């Protein structure tokens, strides 16, 4: 789409703007199962499939061994704290109550994806993936009861075990929870008909359609249940109940005096940045960008790594200094340079006697950065070199606007501001530094 | 056993009692073997093909390993209170018993304990008496069924579709030592099958406790565990699986949940907050407290805590004081002064902290009724009993289904006691006579 | 080589020298490519094991619907810059969208399985064939559309189980996987791309005596699947920094040894980290877990570092000095601890903490006293701290010890900013000054 960029010169800033919301916002909670069997002149092929049946045996044992245990699993030291499948593990939980995989049994006798009332009131997709009750029962049990001259018999028993022995390892090396959910868990096919099924609007049909290798990495396979020749395990997915409302980044870099004595000098850097997205009449706010996934035009977030701050905290980029928000800072002493790669441009913090350059590719060197913080649009720029570290600036189209200001930090008398603030305010810098005028 | 919880509403916080500990403490370290097969034909058919085919890749997986092998093992070092821990090596025990098999002779002397069993118990020439095991025997395969094969030929299928399935697990181990720079976590059932494993633990000079302990939560053993690459060497692949040993079980462990604890007053710039800083899991350890801040490196099995030693630090049990009285003379409680009015949860092992601060919606809601709590600003805290969400602003929290009583303590929310014109807010790790301390100087100021 | 440290008993901290530098500065992009085909009991397998070569294809398909996607940001790791690593190899995956570019690869693949092919945006890429099922699937998978051999069938198996698992491999990986895996690049054929890159005889012989290293700064990217080719790219790192001298500073928290542990105060260097010389600067690495060490050489990312100037060594020498403003901190961190260094161990042990150094036979051979010291690990083989036991590393090296005063031992407690999360020698003066001037 229209991708656009602001700089903001005054405060070191950038806002990538022109982006939609997918917000993870809830769970939906399936019943995966898989229908098991109870089982008890020595040529080759009988010795052979014994061994198969060996690893089926072991797999079943290994699953009952984790079934025994209960299911377990800048500014980001204000988020919450939640259990990311606290959904699915009660689902497991509820499994674990008499007649339950009995009702679940009897409505997967007939089909293989059925809805299913739980005891707890749970409306849950139900589906049954692989039936080796009915392979073991059919092709394998009278030829044991020791030859067969097959040799079909044998790879057709390895090509049907082989999803059962590759999910119970994902289990034992994950403690029974595995994330992203992996082709062996669920199935594109199975996937996708999973979604036409789900109680979701047709746009959110149409988005974890068109994105399924997002909902598999915010996706949980949980281990629930081995019972009454039934392998159960709980499939938790994404819910999207914010879609398509408009997202920015906010980048942000430190911004301090350039002045001759390295000591005599102040720094002061905005906190807040992070994905921002409208939801609900107030701003969901990310502030480790890196849990959200971006697609084009397109940014995927979990409400559990959110924020919910008034829509005020907006004008913090267009007037930091406004009374409706008090727009969050740090005064640390952060007098290194360093770059940040935005969505169409780059910020340069270039402090002390570091060589801060932007080049092309066959051009060469077309902006070199003075001390202070400044911008470059990736408009003719491939690179950004920040001492010895090379940047590549993202290639992608859109417009960059270069908004000038006198650097905030100007606005400021050295002898009485507070440095080493790690999370302070525009306003708690004022009141320390009234105080400590008053003191003189 | 019984969980239970109290929350202390006068300084926003929670703690989960009721646990028994099993603390990994010391390492055993055991050698896996793979006996290899040393090898160096125009006239083909299929089957032969096949059988050329897959030896290509046993040949490529011992050429892989001989070349992850050259770099002798190597990690990853270092030099919410996470900062304050230590730094060691959690392999190094591993990596002693790998450089002792680089010894001459050291290798031929566990060659010669697995030649008439599979499992052996072998002391090496620093005194370390190691449990090893020959868990797949390539040697004798490919030179009794595939040697005499190789102007050659075979029609017998079922020696083909057999050595697939023997060499598959080499050329698993392989590749998980590739992508891992021959150090993997948790340990896989290519590196030690479940059977392997149980009978590893069954023989290990341990107590009836530990090996009870041990068997009941093998999937918890692998994740704490280590494979480490060691040494291809005279016809022998042997790797080191280093696994835990829990000196300390069945001590109390408890948990504790905080969230900030802000004044509710109007214009929100006369507020000031304050948030205890010692979250994470405590448990009794030796007359002392282990405290692991990243409560992250735990694991919970049901009632048990399963945690490493190398994450914790080592506190007085007067710690546990800051639950009772916050104020108390014998431990300075640490808390932040950062102004974090933002609204937020915090679930915990039986109920929900919920601080609620200027606008937000925070609600808890029933599993099909909807909310039948709508909380007010402040600190407050509900039961998992008939609540399975809960919700602050746009973030929906769901709560842990677990059984156990909570209780609430009332008390009055310690911010209250301070003046907000002399508070020193902004403290990122403090302590409750800091913060006095520093009040004191503003004040003598006046 | 020659490891040797020096303890710096007046600051607390321990630096490790006589590493040799092999820094990533570099990229060199790779195109792999995958030549697809469009398309009784026995056939029945042959028809399942097809199904999954279709659902793998159109799993790529479902996958390289979306261009790739990286995570990015917007003791000090916080200070560090913010770029895309995978931006280099993106920009290949780009240009094999452009009509025509395919081709060209296809056309250089034709004779042969590895070709330098000069890409539309003047890129000279190493391309390689490492599979070609549309070969395997035309000559003995066409004919049949039934056959009863057999070994067509595992034949088939052994040919598709590459791609099936390169497919998995992306799956879970939203389409950039690091490390390497052997699936996405066999061993051989690193080792035959290494030989054929543009590139010195010694990064040659870096590179290739140190694949397993390579494979872990490597990254691998999806690109596209057109005209019957499944191409991705593999981002191998170029070492341009090499042999310039490293150092690893260790730091633990510095505080005072009074009876009431609320008249005490505490200082850290919060410097700690890789320092590498490099182009007249140093680089800095501040979290020390992103390098990696073989012997005596550390494998560092510069992406992970910041350049400072050189005179920051003066710090662990004269933490006075006034050329570099020393980074410390003042949080009261009266917790005692252990940090394991090269060559032995600094312990910093307050309270009443019971702190020792043991031999494995002969007992506890040093009981530290409260304050921050160090032994060396000559001689030691564990080192006990509370209730965590630490192993030294039993590397062969000289350790010195640098005896001096504790300089927090140079503050007044009544005006020492205690929480000060990050700042130096000078604010901390300033400080003082302030909060005397206020008496
Ligand atoms: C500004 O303050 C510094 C630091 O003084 C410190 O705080 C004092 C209250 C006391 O605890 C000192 O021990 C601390 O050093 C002053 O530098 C000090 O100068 C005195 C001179 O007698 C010397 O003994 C100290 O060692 C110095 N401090 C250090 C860390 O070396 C400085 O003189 C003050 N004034 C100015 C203008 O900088």
């Amino acid at each position: 789409q229209n991708i656009t960029e602001e700089f903001y010169q005054s405060t070191c800033s950038a806002v990538s703007k022109g982006y939609l919301s997918a917000l993870r916002t809830g769970w939906y909670t399936s019943v995966i199962t898989i229908e098991l069997s109870n089982i008890k002149g020595t040529d080759a092929k009988v010795k052979l499939i014994k061994q198969e049946l060996d690893k089926y045996k072991n797999a079943v044992t290994e699953l009952q061994l984790l079934m025994q245990s209960t299911p377990a699993t800048f500014l980001g030291f204000l988020l919450g704290v939640g259990s990311a499948i606290a959904s699915g593990v009660a689902v497991c939980k509820v499994l674990h109550l008499e007649g339950e995989v009995n009702k679940i049994k009897s409505a997967l006798l007939s089909t293989n994806k059925a809805v299913v009332s739980l005891s707890n009131g749970v409306s849950v997709l139900t589906f049954k993936v692989l039936d080796l009750k009915n392979y073991i029962d059919k092709q394998l049990l009278p030829i044991l009861n020791c030859s067969i001259s097959n040799i079909e018999t044998v790879i057709e028993f390895q090509q049907k075990n082989n999803r059962l022995l590759e999910i119970t390892r994902e289990f034992s090396v994950n403690a029974g929870v595995t994330t992203p959910v992996s082709t062996y868990m669920l199935t594109n096919s199975e996937l996708l008909s999973l979604i036409n099924d789900m109680p979701i609007t047709n746009d959110q049909k149409k988005l974890m359609s068109n994105n399924v290798q997002i909902v598999r990495q915010q996706s949980y396979s949980i281990m629930c249940i081995i019972k009454e020749e039934v392998l159960a395990y709980v499939v938790q997915l994404p819910l999207y109940g914010v879609i398509d409302t408009p997202c920015w980044k906010l980048h942000t870099s430190p911004l301090c005096t350039t002045n001759t004595k390295e000591g005599s000098n102040i720094c002061l850097t905005r906190t807040d940045r992070g994905w921002y997205c409208d939801n609900a009449g107030s701003v969901s706010f990310f502030p480790q960008a890196e849990t959200c996934k971006v697609q084009s035009n397109r940014v995927f977030c979990d409400t559990m790594n959110s924020l919910t701050l008034p829509s005020e905290v907006n004008l913090c980029n267009v007037d930091i200094f406004n009374p409706k928000y008090d727009c969050r800072i740090m005064t640390l002493k952060t007098d290194v340079s360093s770059s940040v790669i935005t969505s169409l441009g780059a910020i340069v913090s270039c402090y002390g006697k570091t060589k801060c350059t932007a080049s092309n590719k066959n051009r060469g060197i077309i902006k070199t950065f003075s001390n202070g913080c400044d911008y470059v649009s990736n408009k003719g720029v491939d690179t950004v070199s920040v001492g010895n570290t090379l940047y590549y600036v993202n290639k992608q189209e859109g417009k960059s606007l270069y908004v000038k200001g006198e650097p905030i930090i100007n606005f400021y008398d050295p002898l009485v501001f507070p440095s080493d603030e790690f999370d302070a305010s525009i306003s708690q810098v004022n009141e320390k530094i009234n105080q400590s005028l008053a003191f003189i």
